[PDB]
């Protein structure tokens, strides 16, 4: 339900940060929020959509799709 | 890889989490930070704008940063 931009994200440790389009805190995502659809990544700059649940590292990205 | 450590500004940390970003002096992109690569003794944290020194692995995808002192 929000838009960002991936920020970081390393593909064997399996998580990383996005950075939401209205400035607001980057949140975490983990690998099993990416919905794919082949490998489960995510490159660094990539426009994504996704909604925050309140999860183990704090603020995080859920049912993380492309745009 | 890297000459030597290199220095950097902490771009935002969770202090009570454990985690954020450095951006290297460089110009090159920020640089996640787990508290377990803070050398400094006690209650492993850094605060935002903190000044640091670290090394980095990774570079190119996914940069960490290890062995990081408080300048």
């Amino acid at each position: 339900k929000i838009k960002g931009n991936v920020k970081w994200f390393n593909e064997s440790k399996g998580f990383g940060f996005i950075t939401p389009e209205d400035g607001s805190k980057d949140v975490f995502v983990h690998f099993s929020a990416i919905q794919t659809n082949g490998f489960k990544t995510l490159a660094e700059g990539q426009r994504v959509e996704f909604e925050i649940t309140n999860g183990a590292k704090g603020p995080s990205a859920a049912n993380v799709t492309a745009l």
